[PDB]
RNA sequence: GGGGCGGACUGUCCCCAGUGCGCCCCGGGCGGGUCGCGCCGUCGGGCCCGGGGGC
């Protein structure tokens, strides 16, 4: 009842680190496709 | 399409291969959008801009 009032804390400045995993892109996701399908042919090539 | 810097990720070649991203350097090719200059053409427009036989 005395001093209801509110103070924000400092605002402190980022180091921008980023925490978490980013979206990877269509070339990316498309060259992984790619090179599995070619890994599994020269895998199953020997096997046999 | 290249190089450098930093980094994030993928593949039963993976000690290796491969992809994207932020910055810089790029020698570049492409076209059109804007502006400037030069040249060409107009029985062109400016009461047919201005200078030295017929209406």
């Amino acid at each position: 009842r005395e001093n209801p009032v509110y103070e924000k804390k400092p605002k402190r400045e980022v180091k921008k680190k980023r925490w978490n995993r980013p979206k990877m892109s269509l070339a990316q996701k498309k060259d992984r496709v790619a090179q599995k399908k070619a890994s599994f042919l020269r895998a199953q090539e020997r096997a046999a």
